[PDB]
Formats: C-alpha cells, structure tokens, sequence
C-alpha cells in the first residue's frame, strides 16, 4: 500500500469542464515525467502539483491536470483525476490508460530511490483496488505520445518493470 495525497490534501481546485468516463479496472498503465522542476519537499511538491494543474488548466485548456498520479521527489503521490476519469496526455490514446507522472525532468537523471518505489507501490495498490487490470500493460508516455517522457533515463527504468509492453501506438 502506498498513502495517497488527495486532491483535498494539495488544495486542489476541481475540475473546470466535463471529462469523459473510463471503465476500470484500466488494462493500461502510461508513465510520464511532467518535464519541469524538480521538488524534493512536501511544501515545493503541493506547489509543483497547483502550478502544474493551474498550467495545464489556464495554458492547456485542460479540464483538470491530466495525470490520475502524480509523483513528487519527496516520494509522495498525488491524486489528480480519477481512474474511471479519461486523462489528458495522450490525444487518441487516452483511453483506458492510467497515467502516473514523475514530477521532474528525467531525460537525465533517474527519479529519486523514493518516488520509484512509490510508483512500484502505486501500481501494485491500484491492482488491488481495482483501478488498474492484473494483466495491465505498462507503457512509458512516448509510446502513447509523440513526446520524449518519460524521459531517456526513467524510460529505460520503466522498460525493466514488470508488464512493460514494447508496443507502438
């Protein structure tokens, strides 16, 4: 299990447009990097995760920040959309797809030990809870996405784990 900081939790705003419904349990599992800053505390991880909504919101024109998770540097996870929400972060691609993002830019650097091992967890919890199917394949962004996320480095992470699938949409 892994504790999950609610949208409450960060003070998040609510959604600002209708989202489409998903059905879960999820069969996929994307993983992103948010591509920004870094944070490595539980003060700059609140605030890392409004401005990324209030971005992805006012700049975007998201409905709401696009991720279901979120995973600061401090090891914590965030809640953003619900899984039976469709995300935003990969056009055509978004459907039946969980998306954790990694806060930070990770086309270098590995995510800290921490938020790794969050991400682990998270998977595992949402197996358990139904969010996300056993059998779920775990894709990295860039495989959904014409985008370098999750970054060269959590990428090649991510490739290791189990259920990752070598698919290209």
């Amino acid at each position: 299990e892994v504790p999950i900081v609610t949208r409450a939790e960060w003070n998040a705003k609510p959604p600002n447009g209708a989202i489409d419904s998903m059905v879960t349990p999820l069969p996929r599992a994307v993983i992103a990097h948010t591509a920004g800053g870094a944070c490595a505390d539980d003060v700059t991880c609140s605030q890392h995760m409004r401005n990324l909504q209030n971005f992805q919101m006012s700049k975007q024109k998201f409905s709401d920040i696009g991720y279901h998770y979120l995973i600061g540097g401090n090891g914590k996870v965030y809640e953003g959309r619900s899984p039976s929400q469709r995300g935003a972060f990969a056009g055509p691609n978004n459907d039946g797809s969980l998306g954790i993002a990694f806060i930070g830019n990770f086309e270098e650097r590995a995510p800290n030990k921490e938020a790794l091992d969050a991400a682990k967890e998270l998977l595992e919890q949402a197996v358990k809870q139904a969010q996300l199917v056993e059998g779920y394949k775990l894709l990295g962004h860039r495989q959904v996405s014409a985008t370098k996320s999750p970054g060269e480095a959590l990428y090649a992470l991510i490739q290791q784990w189990p259920n990752w699938s070598e698919e290209m949409l």
